[PDB]
């Protein structure tokens, strides 16, 4: 199966945990794509990939509730060809605010919208992949239980 991984990262956590989760995928013998955000043009992103994975980090502040390059992108999710393959979401993010991960639920509520299938449960996690392997880990696992 193709996965492609897309995450919005502004301090690596969560370009960490996509590290991880293409590792993981790949020892499941998957065929992986890791996309940086920054680096990801909407249009058709999702043509030739089984599952997209998408990433991003939550930032309360000025930011339109999202992380820069992940909200540029999510914005123009209905250009992304999502109708009818697999997805899932994964953030990092802190606790000690009032809105953990935020991103997480909107991305399955939108990508659900566009006729895509939620394949895992969010990945709701702190600091980077060595932080919490575990929670990391059962992402990865749910996510190659539907591939
Ligand atoms: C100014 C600021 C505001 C933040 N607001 C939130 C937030 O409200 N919710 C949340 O879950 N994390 C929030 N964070 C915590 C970061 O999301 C956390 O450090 C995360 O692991 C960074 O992700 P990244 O390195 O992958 O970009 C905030 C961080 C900063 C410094």
């Amino acid at each position: 199966s193709k996965v492609l991984i897309v995450f919005g990262s502004s301090t690596g956590n969560t370009e960490s945990i996509a590290q991880k989760l293409e590792e993981l995928i790949a020892a499941g013998g998957h065929e992986v794509t890791l996309l940086n955000a920054a680096d990801a043009s909407a249009e058709n992103l999702a043509d030739g990939y089984d599952a997209v994975l998408f990433g991003c980090s939550a930032w309360g502040m000025e930011d339109l509730e999202m992380q820069d390059d992940f909200l540029s992108l999510f914005e123009e999710f209905d250009r992304i060809g999502l109708a009818g393959r697999k997805v899932a979401a994964f953030a990092s993010g802190d606790q000690e605010y009032e809105h953990f991960c935020g991103a997480v639920p909107a991305i399955e509520e939108r990508a659900k919208e566009l006729g895509a299938t939620i394949i895992a449960e969010g990945l709701k996690m702190e600091g980077d992949a060595s932080n919490d392997p575990e929670a990391v880990a059962s992402f990865a696992e749910d996510v190659l239980k539907q591939l």
